[PDB]
């Protein structure tokens, strides 16, 4: 296995976040080898420890996930810490000096790597000082690790860019998509793409609908809130449920590259139509939890913080339309929602039906694609077979797959793979902001209906798959959900 | 249901397959309901009984199968017997009586099934008799149900295919085939016309080759008095494998009315290319079984009953193509002998690899859409997705599918189906004269080059799939064999 030279630093070094996920990430890249002995980690944050202090905090964080003491021991000697305010500009020089000692030590020239795992608002200001306090790298690359959330609005988004810009170049930009770094989602352009039988029907000839669906049954617990402001719309849609369709209406890329694959994506996102307040009302719904059934299940109004004059959104089911020659006439549906009947994030697409006719009872129905992603990843196939019946019949079977215990076990860390594809230089697994922004385009124009109160709220019990007006969006095409719950 | 008005004669009424599938399958008929009052069975043979003692031999014959007495009862009062010799003419007047009298107290006008479960020599003469001597019915159908087999050449089925015609039409016509009257060959009509993304595929542009395996574990056991004479070319080669390959190689239908299903089927099957003694050398292979491994695994010339300068042929594996733009380009592999790996009639589709390039170690692979029809009915559909690794790469999962217990206990019983398919008029799941005249016309072929030993013969290790000669045959186009045992 060949060696990464790198060194990277952790803004937020002693958050839980960079204890419970961050560390014992990296440690995974030093136990299969990509980190050897020319990398360095500096960590950093307001509080006043010193290097043996900062030593013991990554040793009780990689404590669970050591079998060999001695490569325990040899990885956090790669770690130092320097105490570091980042609103103070002059603290930087503190943090320079701690990243080129870091560099000297274990001769690294350049290959620097910032992660920034702290509150949102300081994400421009940081990058701003990397560059005027000269924490940049003059050899090798500079890349930046944005955590979530990148903006609440097209606004702040565009704000924060133009900020990251002035020390970064898009392309240097890595934003912490966890949907995006999960394995069945990679999955999708190998099935398209790697089979011929797919990749020849993935268009509005054989395709008669695709659908997205990110249920859970949980409710908001104590996300309270944060919940109520941001709402399904900010908080599963915008990233998590635009960033999955765009690796399912992408065009067929030039080559499997980074740059290409986005190219491709692009050509979907550019062409993805952007709602006014009349097709918002036409083409999504907006529904809020209500009681359930037992006591236990109340409903969001009556949840813990809930201003009670709520009217946020806890489900989102809405129609995307895109303007290119292969999607023309193909709705994209998504919904997302919590208290929902399970917890799922699944693709299914539905293939318009077969116009031969048997002259059977049933004739050849929809065949399905549907590819599970949580919370076991799944692919299964519903197609047209023959009835064990008397006369002939068609019916519908389903060919099914499942991972694996060793898929699983050999299935890298959501956290592992960014980290990992950063040093790589692999942006295919993250967003740019053409991306970004014609998401936020997309989403600003629906929060703008819904905050000026131009448009109905819905209620569904908790346990449905939400309210029956998301039906009634699909029933208008001739089409209807596939999973049921 | 609807009620079936017929009347059915049963040649060799007392013979082993009458008590052993015949009676049990009508019985079966009876137990869903097509039968009810309108119908008579009359049997015949040279044995002296009487109607009682028949009625008693039909009533063993059906008591491993009967929960109802009385339901038993009602069902064994509609058949009669009469004593008769087929090599005698004037003999038929007696069962012409018989019959009449069966009509009468049954009300049946006319639809008349002759079954012929008597040795094959027998079956053009009670044909030519049916009519000279009058037995055929003047309203309703008369229609002839043909044991197998149909001739050991094209001379001697082009011969009684003559005979036959002088009572009958081809369209009168039901040869019984055991592997045509499957549940899974019946699928593939299903999965493909059913389904668009097959469908469009099912040409030279998607497919890179087809594979039909009809392996079998056992040997010759006491078989050998006729094995020794047909061997695996005509006792599964021209038969058995033909018309599968029939419903794989068939243009699209009109309709699936059986007139347009056997127009598709010989719209393959004169496009089949009928090989000379080069081409039988090149495209063919013949074997006989070899020694195995312990003592009980004999070669086939110390087998009980073989002449020891056998040079028949337990097993044949070839190459067939078609002269038809949509096969332009696409070998049919075909195969099947004694004393294989595993007992398995299977169809294999094997798919263009893809071209995409992924810039991985592993690119796309071949696609395979495989069908089980034995021992237990399943599909499977092997596809590119991809690999649990850290870099990507791509691997080849299989989505499958088997069959139910339900399934399998609501599957009609091969001799069920063909008597049922026959009183329904219904010759879609039968092979009409073009389909057997042109499988005779190709097998021919290859019989003229071996008996005059213008092959040679190869010898394989009992328990493998063949001869390296088989491998060499798929590798010349760069395929090979997906069932590897
Ligand atoms: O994410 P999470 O929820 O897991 O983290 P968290 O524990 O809630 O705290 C966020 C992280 O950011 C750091 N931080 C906050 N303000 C900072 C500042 N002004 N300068 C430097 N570091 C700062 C914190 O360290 P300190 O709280 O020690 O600054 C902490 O490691
Ligand atoms: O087939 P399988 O092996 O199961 O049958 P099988 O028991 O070996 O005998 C063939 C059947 O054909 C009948 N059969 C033979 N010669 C006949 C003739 N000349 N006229 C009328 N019926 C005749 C036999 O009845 P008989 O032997 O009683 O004629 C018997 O029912």
């Amino acid at each position: 296995v060949s060696e990464i030279k790198t060194l990277v630093t952790f803004f937020g070094g002693t958050g839980d976040l960079a204890k419970r996920k961050l560390y014992p990430s990296v440690f995974n890249l030093y136990k299969k080898g990509y980190l050897q002995k020319h990398f360095a980690i500096v960590g950093t944050a307001r509080q006043a420890l010193n290097d043996d202090e900062f030593k013991q905090l990554v040793r009780d964080s990689i404590k669970d996930f050591t079998d060999d003491q001695a490569q325990a021991e040899a990885f956090i000697e790669h770690f130092s810490y320097r105490a570091h305010d980042v609103t103070d500009a002059a603290s930087y020089a503190v943090l320079k000096e701690a990243i080129e000692e870091a560099a000297d030590k274990f001769d690294i020239d350049g290959n620097r790597i910032f992660y920034m795992s702290v509150a949102p608002r300081f994400f421009g200001t940081i990058a701003k000082y990397l560059k005027s306090e000269g924490l940049l790298a003059d050899t090798g690359y500079n890349r930046l690790m944005i955590e979530k959330p990148f903006g609440t609005s097209y606004d702040t988004a565009a704000e924060l860019q133009n900020d990251l810009e002035n020390a970064f170049d898009d392309n240097q930009l890595f934003r912490i998509d966890h949907y995006l770094g999960k394995e069945m989602v990679q999955n999708i352009a190998a099935l398209r793409f790697g089979n011929p039988i797919f990749d020849a029907a993935w268009n509005k000839d054989y395709i008669k609908n695709v659908q997205v669906t990110l249920s859970e049954v949980l409710g908001v617990e104590e996300r309270a809130g944060y919940y109520d402001t941001a709402g399904a719309l900010l908080d599963m849609i915008q990233n998590n449920t635009m960033q999955i369709v765009g690796w399912l209406a992408m065009e067929k890329p030039e080559s499997f590259t980074d740059k290409d694959i986005r190219a491709a994506k692009n050509a979907a996102f550019n062409a993805l139509k952007i709602y006014d307040e009349a097709e918002v009302n036409k083409y999504f719904v907006r529904a809020q939890y209500g009681a359930g059934d037992s006591a236990d299940f109340k409903p969001y109004l009556e949840e813990l913080d809930v201003p009670a004059d709520s009217k946020n959104n806890t489900f989102i089911a809405g129609e995307l339309q895109f303007d290119l020659p292969r999607w023309e006439g193909v709705p994209f549906y998504v919904r997302s929602g919590k208290r929902l009947a399970a917890k799922q994030t699944r693709v299914d697409i539905v293939f318009k039906a077969g116009t031969f006719n048997f002259g059977s009872e049933q004739e050849a129905q929809e065949a399905v694609l549907s590819i599970i992603i949580d919370p076991k990843g799944a692919i299964e196939l519903k197609l047209n077979a023959k009835s064990v019946e008397d006369a002939f019949n068609t019916r519908t079977i389903d060919l099914g797959w499942t991972v694996s215990d060793e898929d699983k076990k050999n299935t890298p860390e959501p956290y592992e793979r960014m980290i990992h594809d950063t040093m790589n230089g692999d942006g295919s697994n993250f967003a740019d902001w053409n991306g970004v922004s014609i998401a936020w385009k997309f989403v600003d124009a629906i929060s703008a209906v819904y905050t000026a109160d131009k448009a109905p709220l819905e209620t569904y019990k908790s346990g449905s798959m939400g309210p029956e007006a998301s039906d009634k969006l699909l029933a208008a095409n001739g089409d209807a959900w596939v999973f049921k719950g």
